[PDB]
């Protein structure tokens, strides 16, 4: 099993997401405790949940969505590997990306729609089609640029669609605090 020998620990989830959870994990070689002891391997905490408002904890803490990476990739990544698997949400950035539409291109997969979700509770309105009125053109400058991508840029770029590299927001995520100028993650 993925979760063999592991102890899970999570934290404040609602009733109806823990036991989903629960079986999750369980059905994975997972095993889960209600006490922070020595046995915990990892403490899980909501994606949703306000980074601020999380008590200190002397384990490696990672959100849900890690474990639906380890899922998805069949394999136990790092908690650094991935800004999204770790707690990230802050409610002072909401007032920042709120209002503004965003398309997102290069994404696929659990990494799209981690990322859908994640610029939503942020705030921000996730569109599934690049359309002439988005303000931003978030590019995956991770990856190889597909014929698709280059397209929307191209468009983008004619109807004064903001096309900014996806770096600038993991730098917001990451430092917890919202970049106005995106300039220097700019793909011109
Ligand atoms: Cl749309």
């Amino acid at each position: 099993k993925l979760f063999k020998n592991l102890t899970f620990y999570l934290y404040e989830f609602p009733n109806t997401k823990v036991s989903r959870l629960h079986k999750c994990l369980s059905d994975n070689g997972g095993q889960i405790s209600e006490f922070l002891s020595s046995t915990i391997d990892f403490v899980v905490i909501p994606h949703y949940f306000p980074v601020d408002e999380l008590p200190i904890f002397s384990f490696p803490t990672v959100n849900e969505w890690w474990i639906e990476r380890c899922l998805y990739y069949k394999k136990i990544f790092g908690i650094d590997e991935h800004a999204l698997a770790k707690p990230f949400f802050r409610p002072s950035l909401v007032p920042y990306f709120n209002g503004l539409s965003i398309h997102l291109t290069g994404f696929k997969g659990e990494e799209l729609s981690h990322l859908k979700k994640a610029l939503t509770i942020l705030g921000a309105v996730v569109h599934e089609f690049l359309g002439v009125q988005r303000s931003i053109l978030l590019v995956n400058t991770n990856e190889p640029f597909s014929m698709k991508t280059r397209f929307k840029i191209q468009h983008a770029t004619e109807w004064n669609v903001r096309v900014v590299g996806v770096a600038w927001l993991w730098n917001i995520i990451q430092s917890g605090k919202f970049i106005d100028q995106v300039s220097p993650w700019a793909i011109d």
